[PDB]
Formats: C-alpha cells, sequence, structure tokens
C-alpha cells in the first residue's frame, strides 16, 4: 500500500521532528513515496500513485493544502492530523472537506501519534 | 464580465487583510466577486470555485485553505492568477511556484503598492 506524506516546509519547519516520527511509523504499513516545476511534477506523479495520503496539518502551508486539494480530485483516501496544543484553529477548508470516512481529520496529542496511526492502519 | 473567486489567508493569519481588501476592490471593477460550520464554508466555496472564470489568490501568507482552493481549482482546469510578494522575506511554496504553466496558471511576483496596476494589466 503506497503512502504519501504531507507536511510544511516553506510554510515553516517547526514540526520537522514530528514529521519524521510519523513517516517512521508509516513505513511499517506501506511504501512511503528542474527547480520547483520538477518538484511539483514529481509530487503529482506520486500523489496519483498513492493509496493513502497522510498530512500533518498543524503548521499552515500552501503546499500541504495544495497536495490535499489535488488528492481529493485524484480520488485518494486522506488522513489529516492536527494538534490543538498549537493553539491554532484549523482551516475551515480542511476541517470542512472531511467526510469522516475517505477524508478524515483527527485532532491528536503529540505523544499519541504512533497509537493513532496504528489504529487507522488497523 | 467574468465571475471572480478571491483566495487569501484567514486562519493562516490575517497579516495581509488590508491588501486583500484592495485586491477585491479592484476585482469588483472587472466582474462579480463570488467571494453548518466549516462544512458549509467548504461546500459553498466549492460551488463558487466551479463557477469562477478566474481564480485570484494572494499567496504570500502561508495558508492551508488557499493551497486547497488552488489544488481544487487546478483540477477543475480553472484560469488561475497567483500574486506573491518576495519582499515579505518568504520563499513561495514549490507546489505553487511549480504549478505555474505561464498561461492557465500564472504566478506573478510583485511589490505591494503595484497590485492594482498589475490586476489592470491581467484583466486589461
Ligand atoms: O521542496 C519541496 N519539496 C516538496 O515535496 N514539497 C511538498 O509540499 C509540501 C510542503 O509545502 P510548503 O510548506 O513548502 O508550501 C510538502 O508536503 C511536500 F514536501 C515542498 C517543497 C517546498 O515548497
Ligand atoms: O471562514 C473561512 N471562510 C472561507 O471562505 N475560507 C477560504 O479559505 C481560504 C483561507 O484559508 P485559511 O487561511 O483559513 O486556511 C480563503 O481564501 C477562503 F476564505 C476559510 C475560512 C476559514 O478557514
Amino acid at each position: 500500500p503506497a503512502l504519501y506524506f504531507c507536511g510544511s516546509i516553506r510554510g515553516g519547519r517547526e514540526d520537522r521532528t514530528l514529521y519524521e516520527r510519523i513517516v517512521s511509523r508509516l513505513r511499517r504499513f506501506g511504501t512511503v513515496l528542474g527547480g520547483d516545476r520538477l518538484i511539483h511534477e514529481q509530487d503529482l506523479e506520486w500523489l496519483q500513485q498513492a493509496d493513502v495520503v497522510v498530512a500533518e496539518v498543524t503548521q499552515p502551508s500552501l503546499g500541504v493544502g495544495y497536495e490535499l486539494g489535488r488528492a481529493v480530485a485524484f480520488n485518494k483516501r486522506i488522513l489529516c492530523l492536527f494538534r490543538p496544543q498549537s493553539g491554532r484553529v484549523l482551516s475551515a477548508m480542511i476541517r470542512g472537506a472531511a467526510d469522516g470516512s475517505r477524508f478524515q481529520v483527527w485532532d491528536y496529542e503529540e505523544g499519541e501519534v504512533e497509537a493513532l496511526l496504528d489504529r487507522y492502519f488497523e
């Protein structure tokens, strides 16, 4: 099962350590998948090849949002992870895109991310 | 007269709110700016996005919602104009910079004082 992970880079790398923890756990469950144009084209190729798109959506990021919008239109299963401890109110576009099944948005505490992913990936 | 959809950060931060108001004021000279909790916001916005002739986004302040709108817009094959200010000190997302094809999806770097003139040139 092919997995695509999204998290902020140019939006800010505040959560980089957490992203590595998520990716580490995702590798147990499946394959974790020129300038900026080449980045965009390669990422779109991988998004089209994914079975599940997982996004850590706590740090606001244009690229993460864009990946999620393309993923929806590519008919992908999506899991978004948001930390209320950030003090932020998550974007209405992401919270409102969720349907609770093929697009899920979960609030979580950092210490529990491994258990949440274990649950989601059954 | 085109139907227009404007994107700019809200929950990402409202740092550029006055500039967004200037952009919308100018867009209104050219066409109609189309503009249940978060679900209703998403659904109504997606209806307007499909109706829009041009999607205009100010992409300087990072925002999940603006990025999402742009991703959905690309998949709807909308004409898209993104406006970015390098004097902000930020580096624009590769996903937005790299999505540009120079015609249907354009990214223009600009200085804040010039936004009305730039919009004039695009909608001329
Ligand atoms: O070099 C890159 N290589 C790349 O794959 N991305 C993709 O876009 C999102 C970050 O978007 P952002 O925060 O940078 O806007 C990530 O989930 C994913 F990493 C972005 C950049 C730089 O933009
Ligand atoms: O109330 C809202 N009403 C709404 O239309 N949006 C749409 O999403 C983008 C901002 O995304 P964000 O920065 O908030 O993530 C805007 O271009 C556009 F405004 C967002 C929210 C709150 O999220």
